[PDB]
């Protein structure tokens, strides 16, 4: 694996680290996620490799997938910033809301055309998101918990972010659905307008009742079957639902309304992608361009 210079490491994965490099021959910029070790599931580099057909303006293009070493490689295209840098450097003056409009937009387009391709991202989060000057933002690593899935915690010992995972994962479920991504990208759009993150988790049952005394504790009434959920207790304190209004001041009713239907507990009553595509609070999207400092 030396067809490059490693330009730099710029992040550290749940499956693991991404780096920014530069092609010898071509002289491409490409974003080199190595993937943590002696075997990788058969069908793993097989249903990964199909992953390279996915085309869309609003998904990080995968370029190729080596298996070398005994390690897998994903090459991707290469793009300027992730979504937690531009964050942290708007958190004084916040995104302008046409732009986070705009981002929510494209991310949904993103996930609508994964979803209906039978593609789930499974961990999205501020950092697998990344934008250019353009004005546009994708969707990097789909598929990957779907090809292997959620190990201890990372390729070297990281803190696993458990603070977009959506409740049945929490609460055990062994089948997620395409609802878990709408659930992340809600609490995404959440903390885009707020510049703060929604259930900032430090173990998984301090984020599961981050989730409770927000939205309420789920019962049977909301969320049918989730009390029969595998690590579902009946001791789990009963807290109350907050008012909607309090959870993402100041932005306006649409943002509000479509923002409850993606955090809905049910995961059949969670909006889809395609359906927010459609929920009135685009209905004046455009596409601004971001103040970006490379
Ligand atoms: C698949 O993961 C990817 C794919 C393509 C990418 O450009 C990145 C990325 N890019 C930047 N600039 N920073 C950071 N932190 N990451 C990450």
């Amino acid at each position: 694996m030396e067809n490059f210079q490693k330009v730099e490491k710029i992040g550290e994965g749940t499956y693991g680290v991404v780096y920014k490099a530069r092609n010898k021959l071509t002289g491409e910029v490409v974003a080199l996620k190595k993937i943590r070790t002696e075997g990788v599931p058969s069908t793993a580099i097989r249903e990964i490799s199909l992953l390279k057909e996915l085309n869309h303006p609003n998904i990080v293009k995968l370029l190729d997938v080596i298996h070398t070493e005994n390690k897998l490689y994903l090459v991707f295209e290469f793009l300027h910033q992730d979504l937690k840098k531009f964050m942290d450097a708007s958190a004084l003056t916040g995104i302008p809301l046409p732009l986070i409009k705009s981002y929510l937009f494209q991310l949904l387009q993103g996930l609508a055309f994964c979803h209906s391709h039978r593609v789930l991202h499974r961990d999205l989060k501020p950092q697998n998101l990344l934008i250019n000057t353009e004005g546009a933002i994708k969707l990097a690593d789909f598929g990957l918990a779907r090809a292997f899935g959620v190990p201890v915690r990372t390729y070297t010992h990281e803190v696993v972010t458990l603070w977009y995972r959506a409740p049945e994962i929490l609460l055990g479920c062994k089948y997620y659905s395409t609802a878990v991504d709408i659930w992340s990208l809600g609490c995404i759009f959440a903390e885009m307008v707020t510049r703060r993150a929604l259930f900032p988790g430090d173990s998984e049952i301090d984020q599961l009742f981050r989730i409770f005394r927000t939205l309420g504790t789920p019962d049977e009434v909301v969320w049918p079957g989730v009390t029969s959920m595998p690590d579902y207790k009946p001791s789990f304190p009963k807290w109350a639902r907050q008012d909607f209004s309090k959870v993402v001041p100041p932005l306006d009713e649409d943002g509000r309304s479509l923002l409850s239907q993606m955090l809905h507990y049910d995961p059949n009553k969670r909006i889809s992608a395609k359906a927010a595509l459609a929920h009135p609070f685009f209905q004046d999207v455009t596409k601004p361009v971001p103040h970006l400092r490379l």
